[PDB]
Order: structure tokens, then C-alpha cells, then sequence
């Protein structure tokens, strides 16, 4: 049942995302519409930015916490757990309106996604034997992060704008319940333990500085787009007067980008230069994201998110392998430490991107918030000389 496995860690993965981005479209705009009908704004910018950092804040808090409960009880119970809450979760963002459910309601995503992240990739590693298979098989569900964070804007915004707030979290509670269900039903017959081959603690394997340079620069072109999630809604609302079906369509391209760059760099890196290409990804998304808030229509969206997309589908694709052969080099490796070390980048980030850009937006203005990002990105660029491996 090799591939049962898989396909429930890829709908895991993928309705993580999906839930973790539907909020994007919709639920500022609940907010703005609730509270209105500005210091209006300037509150509701920094309340937004908390809202959707606490996903990530409280995923980083509990990650090692569920790292050393499934090392100690194994991995089907906490797949489980982190199903059911994330059901818990779907439902309660569904039905329920104030800001502390809302709150609340991220919490527990953001604890339902440790779970399933952690524990499903871990049992998807041990379940198989080939390597090459092994990293095929890890190549899809990774794949699955990234199909879930495109498919998830432009349903969440088109349902939500058709029919309502109450539609699109409860058809995600509908897949969430089946994955639950097939999992518990079809996937009785044993339970995986974790390997006993513990690679470098988390502690030592980022204090290393070329792993927290990658660390870092990771976490800066995700922090772009995830400073880009909670106020771009709110700019096109307060810019452009759009409707609240466009909310996903604006984001649709920068997804789309990113699968586009993963699949070209995933083969190009190793030919134009991995450093090189990571360079260059930086510079360019520091360049789209100075280039967003000059638009005036969403026509003039499509070109700056679809660059944003492109880079970080670039720096992805060269710092994973960069990752990887820093690791194996100068500490000893386990396959989930690669992972590990993307899982901290990417909390850090949207734990660092909503909760105080919001604040700038508040501040400084939205324009103002992208054109710091932006520069932080290219002159962050640079530092990427400093991956020069000889090989
Ligand atoms: C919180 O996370 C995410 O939201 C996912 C995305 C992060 C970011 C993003 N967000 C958006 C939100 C939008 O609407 C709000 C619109 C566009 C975007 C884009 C384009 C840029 N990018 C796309 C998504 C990337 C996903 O992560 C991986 O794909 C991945 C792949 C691997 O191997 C192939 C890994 O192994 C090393 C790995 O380790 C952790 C992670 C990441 O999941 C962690």
C-alpha cells in the first residue's frame, strides 16, 4: 500500500495549502466589509496581518513539540489528529464570523498543519526503499504544496463571490473528511515508527552560516508574497474598486509562475549555475515587487505577479539542491533535514511578513511596504555569492 500513502500525504499537503490560501481572497474582505459597513483600514491592517501570522507563528511554536510526539507514538496518530483538526478548523472558519474565531480558527490550522506536514512526509520517506523512488515519490507531494497554493485562490475568491463565505470552507471540509476517512479506513493494517538514524539537531544545522544564508533568502522571497497575501486584497479594494471574484485571479498568476520556474530551473540550475540562479531569482523578485503597486488594472497585475511567481520558483529550485548538498557537506544527513530547514524558512517568513507589514501598511502605505520588500530582495541578491562550491 506504497501508493495508498502517497496519495493521502498529497491530498494532506494539497488541502493544507488550499486552506492555509482561500482565507487570502475572502476573509480580509470580510472583515473590511464587516467592520465598514481610514483608521478603519489602518487598524484593520494590522488585526488582518496578525490574523494570518498566527498560522505560521504557531506552526513554527508547535513543530518540534509534534516532531518528538511522532517520534515517540509513531506517525498514523498524528496524521489523524492533524485531519480532524483541520476539519475542526475548516468547519469553524466556515460558520463562524468575529475576528477571535477567525483567530482561533488559524491557530488550529496552523497546528493541524505541523501535523500533517511533519508526520505524513516522515511515514512517506520510511514507507519507502528505493532512493530513486523515494525522491520521486517526495518530488509529488512537495509537488502537491505547490498545486494546492495555486487551485486554492481563484476557488476560494470565485465561490465566495458567487455564493457565499459559508461554500468554499465547507467543500474544503468535505475533502478534508474524505482524506480522514480513507485514511482511517483503506490504511488500517500497521503503524510506521520513524527511523532511528537522527541526523544534525535543528539548533547546530542552522547555526551553520551557509545554510541560514539559503534559510534566509527563502524565507525574504517567500516573505514577499506573503506580505503580498493580506494587504493585496485590501489594496485592490481601496485601488482599483474590484470585485471580489477578481481577488483569485490576481493571484492565479503568481502560482502559476512558480510551477513554471520549478519545472524549467529544476532542470536549468545545474547548467546556468545554481548560486548563479539563485542570484538571479532574488534580483527579480525584488524588481516584480517594486513593479506591483504601479498597476492600475489587474492587466497590469498579471505581468508583476507572474515575475513574482518566476523568481521564487527560480530560488526554490536553487536553493532545495543547495540546501541538500550544504547539509550533506559539512553535517551528517537524514532526508527530512533538507525539509526541516525549508518548513523553518517558510514559518519564519509568513510569521514575519503579515504581522509587521501589515503594520508598515498601517505606517508607511502599502506602495511604501512593497518598495522596502523589494530592496530587503535585492540587496539580499548579493549575498547569494557566498555559494560557490566548486562543483
Ligand atoms: C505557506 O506555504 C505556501 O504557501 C506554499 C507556497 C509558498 C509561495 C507562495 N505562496 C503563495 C500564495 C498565493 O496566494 C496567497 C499565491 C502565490 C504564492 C506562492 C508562490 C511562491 N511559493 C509557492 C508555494 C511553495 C510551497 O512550498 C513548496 O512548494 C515546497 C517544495 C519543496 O520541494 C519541491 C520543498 O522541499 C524543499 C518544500 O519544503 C518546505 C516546500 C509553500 O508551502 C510551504
Amino acid at each position: 500500500s506504497r501508493k495508498l500513502i502517497l496519495f493521502i500525504v498529497f491530498l494532506a499537503l494539497l488541502l493544507d495549502n488550499m486552506l492555509l490560501t482561500v482565507v487570502v481572497p475572502i476573509i480580509p474582505s470580510y472583515l473590511y466589509s464587516i467592520k465598514h459597513e481610514d483608521k478603519d483600514l489602518l487598524n484593520e491592517n494590522v488585526q488582518v496581518g496578525l490574523l494570518f501570522a498566527s498560522k505560521a507563528t504557531v506552526q513554527l511554536i508547535t513543530n518540534p513539540f509534534i516532531g518528538l510526539l511522532t517520534n515517540r507514538i509513531g506517525y498514523p496518530i498524528p496524521i489523524f489528529a492533524g485531519f480532524c483538526i483541520m476539519f475542526v478548523s475548516t468547519i469553524m472558519f466556515a460558520f463562524s464570523s468575529s475576528y477571535a474565531f477567525l483567530l482561533i480558527a488559524r491557530s488550529l490550522q496552523g497546528i493541524g498543519s505541523s501535523c500533517s506536514s511533519v508526520a505524513g512526509m516522515g511515514m512517506l520517506a520510511s514507507v519507502y526503499t528505493d532512493d530513486e523512488e523515494r525522491g520521486n515519490v517526495m518530488g509529488i507531494a512537495l509537488g502537491g504544496l505547490a498545486m494546492g497554493v495555486l487551485v486554492g485562490p481563484p476557488f476560494g475568491s470565485v465561490l465566495y463571490e458567487f455564493v457565499g463565505k459559508t461554500a468554499p470552507f465547507l467543500v474544503l471540509a468535505a475533502l478534508v473528511l474524505l482524506d480522514g476517512a480513507i485514511q482511517l479506513f483503506v490504511l488500517q493494517p500497521s503503524r510506521v515508527q520513524p527511523e532511528s538514524q537522527k541526523g544534525t539537531p535543528l539548533t547546530t544545522l542552522l547555526k551553520d552560516p551557509y545554510i541560514l544564508i539559503a534559510a534566509g533568502s527563502i524565507c525574504f522571497a517567500n516573505m514577499g508574497i506573503a506580505m503580498l497575501e493580506p494587504a493585496l486584497p485590501i489594496w485592490m479594494m481601496e485601488t482599483m474598486c474590484s470585485r471580489k471574484w477578481q481577488l483569485g485571479v490576481a493571484f492565479l498568476p503568481a502560482s502559476i509562475s512558480y510551477l513554471i520556474g520549478t519545472n524549467i530551473f529544476g532542470i536549468l540550475a545545474h547548467k546556468m549555475g545554481r548560486w548563479l540562479c539563485a542570484l538571479l531569482g532574488m534580483i527579480i523578485v525584488g524588481v516584480s515587487i517594486l513593479c506591483i503597486p504601479f498597476a492600475k488594472n489587474i492587466y497590469g497585475l498579471i505581468a508583476p505577479n507572474f515575475g513574482v511567481g518566476f523568481a521564487i520558483g527560480m530560488v526554490d529550485s536553487s536553493m532545495m539542491p543547495i540546501m541538500g548538498y550544504l547539509v550533506d557537506l559539512r553535517h551528517v544527513s537524514v532526508y527530512g533535514s533538507v525539509y526541516a530547514i525549508a518548513d523553518v524558512a517558510f514559518c519564519m517568513g509568513y510569521a514575519i511578513g503579515p504581522s509587521a507589514g501589515g503594520a508598515i501598511a498601517k505606517a508607511i502605505g502599502f506602495p511604501w511596504l512593497m518598495t522596502i520588500i523589494g530592496i530587503i530582495d535585492i540587496l539580499f541578491a548579493p549575498l547569494c555569492f557566498f555559494l560557490r562550491s566548486p562543483p
